[PDB]
């Protein structure tokens, strides 16, 4: 099936286009090609610095009546320097304005950590540590609930929250809306069995990011493991007559996850979508799970002392 049911009663396409690192001069065309070839979900964020250009693509395909708004599922994320209650509506509204939308289908708390507000996305002290804000998870969650009650977003969720942080929201005094999604890093080197079972058991849908191991991440090092070059995964692709990327995309799909591979390459945008026509066996799935090594693309050193850092934590 192409969509999964959310606890807000709306349906979310299980394949989306990622847009982190998509250059602003290429992501308009990338999103247009995606929509043309079947993508109906786009993963966005203010911190990606390209929502304007994403929005150009969305608006042109709406204008051309390639798709209707109702059929698109657009996600963005509240950045860490906007966790204060008084900054949240504005941050959302700037995102909406850039994306050329009147509402978002899902808005996420991007990271559990609030940073000092200002023009800087990563405010640092003189020694390179991130500067926190004294905001807490639960006050930010209340501000996100207000966005639903203002019609600006259809669903709210979290990202990069560990089990206990999810649990803190689920147990929030006066909780009005449960998180719909937890978007977390997930791939054969970071399989997340624990956190995913917890979230799903609570009816929270999990979106897997960096499903290909983010080969274009700017801090990649030659000795880092490489999913797309792992001979073991290549072998499973060859057995199915598919590419390695297609295996790495289909893998989270069979775990009842949403997956959001990023590309600005039209050939790969189309290839990445052609994953609904084959199945990995249960053994392939367990074999892929066996490659776990708790390797993270996204865990920035400058943030590891924030009080709310999520990954000290067994899960
Ligand atoms: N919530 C969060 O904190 C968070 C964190 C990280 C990422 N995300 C979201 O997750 C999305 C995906 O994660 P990601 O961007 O880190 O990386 P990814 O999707 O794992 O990998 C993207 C990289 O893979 C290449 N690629 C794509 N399709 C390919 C294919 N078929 N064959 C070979 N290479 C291929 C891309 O190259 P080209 O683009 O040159 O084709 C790009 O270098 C992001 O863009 C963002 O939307 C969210
Ligand atoms: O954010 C993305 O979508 C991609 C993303 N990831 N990272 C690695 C990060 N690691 C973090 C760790 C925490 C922590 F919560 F753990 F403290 C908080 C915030 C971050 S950003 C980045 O540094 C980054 C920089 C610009 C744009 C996007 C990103």
């Amino acid at each position: 099936a192409s969509r999964i049911l959310l606890n807000n009663g709306a349906k979310m396409p299980i394949l989306g286009l990622g847009t982190w690192k998509s250059p602003p001069g290429q992501v308009t065309e990338a999103v247009k090609v995606a929509i043309d070839v079947g993508y109906r979900h786009i993963d966005c964020a203010h911190v990606y610095q390209n929502e304007n250009e994403v929005g150009v693509a969305i608006q042109e395909k709406l204008r051309e009546q390639v798709v209707k708004r109702e059929e698109l599922f657009i996600v963005s994320k509240l950045w860490c320097t906007y966790h204060e209650k008084g900054l949240v509506k504005g941050a959302c509204q700037k995102t909406l304005s850039d994306l050329k939308l009147d509402y978002l289908d899902l808005y996420l708390i991007h990271w559990p950590t609030g940073f000092k507000p200002g023009k800087e996305f990563f405010p640092l002290d003189e020694s390179g540590n991130v500067v926190p804000s004294d905001t807490n998870i639960l006050d930010t969650w209340a501000a996100m609930e207000e966005l639903v009650d203002e019609g600006l977003v259809k669903a709210i969720g979290i990202s990069n929250f560990n089990h206990l942080q999810v649990e803190m929201i689920l147990n929030k005094p006066g909780l009005k809306y449960k998180p719909a999604v937890n978007q977390i890093e997930c791939h054969p080197y970071l399989t997340q069995e624990k956190l995913i079972q917890y979230c799903q058991s609570k009816g929270i849908v999990v979106t897997a990011y960096s499903p290909l191991g983010s080969p274009d991440r700017p801090w990649a090092k030659p000795e880092d493991p490489s999913l797309l070059e792992d001979p073991r995964i290549k072998a499973i692709a060859a057995k199915h007559n598919k590419t390695t990327a297609q295996v790495l995309i289909r893998f989270p799909m069979q775990r009842n996850l949403v997956v959001i591979p990023k590309s600005v390459t039209p050939e790969r945008i189309a290839e990445n979508f052609k994953v609904f026509d084959f199945e990995l066996s249960s053994q392939d799935m367990t074999t892929l799970l066996s490659y776990n090594r708790n390797w993270r693309v996204c865990a920035l050193l400058s943030c590891t002392s924030h009080k709310d850092y999520p990954f000290h934590e067994e899960f």
